[PDB]
């Protein structure tokens, strides 16, 4: 047949190999920079590539012109995707090292010894969209000897690999194949492992230990443990179930150097300290000063406009835990004066653009960055726009500044205005295109001005090391969204506003006709999802930027108005208020003047915000329209 | 400059021959060919040819471009009565020429 492959070193280098021997054509190599796959290709005259993704449309566009029979993935690492897998007829297979569908995750060679296992071995199957589950095409066992480590048991592989495809390529030459799905209950997965991985914890028993020495021997890095402040590694172990009554992880004795585990005690026999050179545990033992004795506050969040809306909540979802100390700024505190006598609450009233002294000792002094402040109700954006670029952009821009300065975290709350009218059915953050209109339309200042500033982060991020993290809210709402005194100016947004609305006996008019839809996610989801961020579990929110709404909840503004007035009509306090003026469709104009224009349908990706926090929204949009109206309606004073 | 009128006040204005459409690809080939006519060519060595290579390996990660440019030049009509007139063949000659001889031969 006629190939396209994708190598990389060893399984890469066999496998070229047994594809040639076995008669196929080689019509390109695609593998990566640093047995070299590229040195092989070269001295056999197949073109070789090395680009960082062939899923690239000129790459494609490529390889479907070689026009390949089959394709064939031999430790390929970055991933290669359907669009390009189609194009060969006859299929694409790869050669996982282990026996799926067990630890048909990655770095099994690794993870087989960790978890001690008596045997493993190479399968060539299918690609199909979900990783290493394909139809397994040929297996074939491989025992583990009880003194193999990973470099020994990488040959036992190699060699095991380069047999069954000597066989077991022939046969797809032709087509002698079957395809014996993968027991999908029965499939084990495991990720990349980090040399943190390869940390000792003598609590364990001494087996356990030592699996891990030989899972990631030389040439790998090594299992390590402490000396106190020193750091070293064990690059050959010994079990001994001769016991010692001493506590898990004490030196038992210095030659030869044992240590007590969980479980029996573990020998080293050879080991470095630090970046020294590898000696015999005797004198490892001496070089880091072993005798026989053993071996190996609450995060500040500063929240700038701490008194507003997410600000509040936030304020109160964190309070709840222990391990959190709270710092806020912000021009006004009704809002969070409840938590004044909290312990781990520390208040202060003050002004991003005059208190700076504060400000920046508390950038320096807190380990996360909450810049909170901004002016987020659309009538201001042609009402106001400079006043929203000056508060919005440049003051936080200079948050943002003190942050690198103090190599501090930033959680920055970016808009889902900032899709402007894009128009996928999704609004994704790392794929959908951003659409604003003219300048003329001066409400897309506000959207430019928060995309500008997520750029600035990134670059930032990028060539800085900024550690940050951008969320989008999608039409948050619930208690405290705005005020009704703040939306008799129009300064408020929708809900809030035909709040006021019923509540002063006026008409709850819908701008263009109210038909554009939003997706409403209730302050509680929101408040869940950004507690997540800020925990930032495995760091899975470095540098990245989350939507965070429910694609459940969309509804017209229309919609939104009748599920208002269907619960206000039921409200206990309704005989207080005015009778309904109606609903009444008016041009954008006359409510946001010249220059207005809007999203006709917003709805978020929730994807991002699945992977990097295990997040869902949960509460149903009529839910939050009962809290917020009854909120609001006991704010009104009656007499 | 001149604002005669004062018709370009708080006006947005392009300034593009919409005439002069063409593709990368093109404006290498119209180049080229200048480029072998032109009298100081026997001092460039001989042509490497065209390549068609990834944004990536240019500009690195995180380029992206647009796929096609064409202004209005009505608000230009109407603000200074102006309208292009010179064809890109001849931009080509004059840039060409310019930069080659910028070129120290010795
Ligand atoms: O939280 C959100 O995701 C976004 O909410 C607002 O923007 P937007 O949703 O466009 O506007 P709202 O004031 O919340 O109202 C939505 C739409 O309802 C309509 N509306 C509003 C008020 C009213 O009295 N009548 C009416 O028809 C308007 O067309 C308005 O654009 C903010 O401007 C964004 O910064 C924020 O990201
Ligand atoms: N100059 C300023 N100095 C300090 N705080 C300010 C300043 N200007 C505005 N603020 C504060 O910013 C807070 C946050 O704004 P607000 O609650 O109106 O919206 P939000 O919660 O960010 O809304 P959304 O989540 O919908 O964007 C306000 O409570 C206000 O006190």
């Amino acid at each position: 047949m006629k190939t396209v492959v994708f190598a990389y070193h060893d399984m890469g280098c066999l496998g070229i190999e047994a594809l040639l021997a076995a008669g196929y054509e080689i019509s390109a190599i695609f593998t990566h920079t640093d047995g070299s796959v590229a040195r092989l290709a070269a001295e056999r005259g197949i073109p070789v590539y090395a680009p960082d993704n062939v899923n690239h449309p000129l790459w494609v566009e490529r390889i479907a012109q070689l026009s390949p029979d089959v394709i064939f993935s031999f430790y390929y690492r970055h991933l290669i995707y359907d669009e390009i897998l189609q194009l060969a007829p006859a299929g694409a297979f790869n050669l996982h090292g282990s026996l799926l569908p067990k630890y048909r995750g990655r770095a099994p060679l690794n993870w087989v010894l960790v978890n001690g296992e008596t045997e493993t071995g190479v399968t060539l199957h299918r690609m199909v969209k979900r990783a290493d589950a394909g139809a397994i095409v040929a297996q074939l066992r491989i025992a583990i000897a009880p003194d193999d480590i990973a470099i020994t048991l990488h040959h036992k592989l190699c060699h095991a690999a380069r047999q069954l495809l000597e066989q077991t390529l022939p046969a797809i030459k032709h087509g002698n194949i079957l395809e014996i799905a993968q027991r999908e209950n029965e499939a084990t997965c495991f990720g990349r492992r980090t040399p943190d991985d390869s940390f000792l914890e003598w609590h364990k028993p001494a087996s356990v230990l030592h699996n891990m020495v030989r899972a990631v021997a030389d040439p790998w890095p090594g299992a390590f443990s402490y000396v106190g402040n020193q750091k070293f590694t064990v690059w050959s172990s010994r079990v001994h179930p001769h016991a010692s009554k001493a506590q898990p992880g004490s030196v038992i004795s210095v030659a030869p150097l044992l240590i007590a585990c969980g479980d029996g005690a573990l020998e080293i026999v050879t080991g470095q300290a630090g970046d020294g050179i590898t000696m015999q545990g005797s004198q490892l033992a001496q070089t880091l000063g072993l005798v026989q004795g053993s071996r190996l506050r609450r995060t500040r969040v500063l929240i700038l406009g701490v008194n507003g809306f997410i600000g509040n909540h936030l304020t109160e979802r964190l309070l709840r835990e222990d391990h959190y100390e709270v710092y806020g700024l912000d021009i006004g505190s009704d809002a969070i004066s409840r938590f004044l006598n909290h312990p781990h609450f520390h208040f202060v009233e003050g002004d991003i653009s005059i208190h700076s002294e504060w400000i920046e000792y508390h950038v320096k002094k807190c380990d996360v960055v909450l810049p909170l402040v901004a002016i987020a109700t659309p009538i201001e954006y042609t009402r106001n726009p400079l006043r929203v670029f000056e508060l919005d952009f440049e003051e936080n821009l200079r948050i943002i500044r003190y942050c690198v300065k103090y190599r501090k975290r930033i959680i920055f709350p970016s808009t889902s205005e900032v899709y402007g009218m894009c128009s996928d059915k999704y609004f994704d953050e790392d794929h959908s295109n951003l659409i604003v209109g003219p300048v003329n339309k001066p409400r897309w200042i506000y959207s430019v001005s928060k995309q500008l500033l997520d750029r600035v982060i990134w670059a930032y991020g990028e060539k800085e090391g900024l550690q940050f993290t951008l969320f989008r809210p999608f039409n948050w709402m619930g208690p405290r969204l705005d005020n009704l005194n703040a939306a008799r100016i129009g300064s408020s947004r929708a809900i809030t506003q035909l709040i006021l609305n019923l509540v002063e006996g006026s008409p709850i008019k819908l701008i263009d006709g109210g038909k554009q839809k939003r997706c409403f996610t209730d302050i509680r989801d929101g408040i869940e999802a950004l507690y997540r961020i800020i925990e930032n579990a495995g760091n899975r929110c470095d540098g990245e930027i989350i939507n965070i709404g429910n694609p459940e909840n969309e509804a017209s503004i229309e919609e939104l108005g009748e599920m208002l007035l269907a619960s206000f009509e039921k409200h206990p306090l309704r005989h207080h208020f005015p009778p309904f003026a109606g609903f009444r469709v008016v041009e954008s104009s006359s409510y946001y003047g010249k220059g207005y224009q809007d999203v006709e349908h917003r709805k978020p990706s929730i994807r991002n915000a699945h992977r990097c926090l295990d997040w869902e929204p949960k509460i149903d949009m009529q839910e939050t329209i009962d809290e917020t109206l009854d909120f609001f309606l006991r704010t009104v004073d009656l007499t």
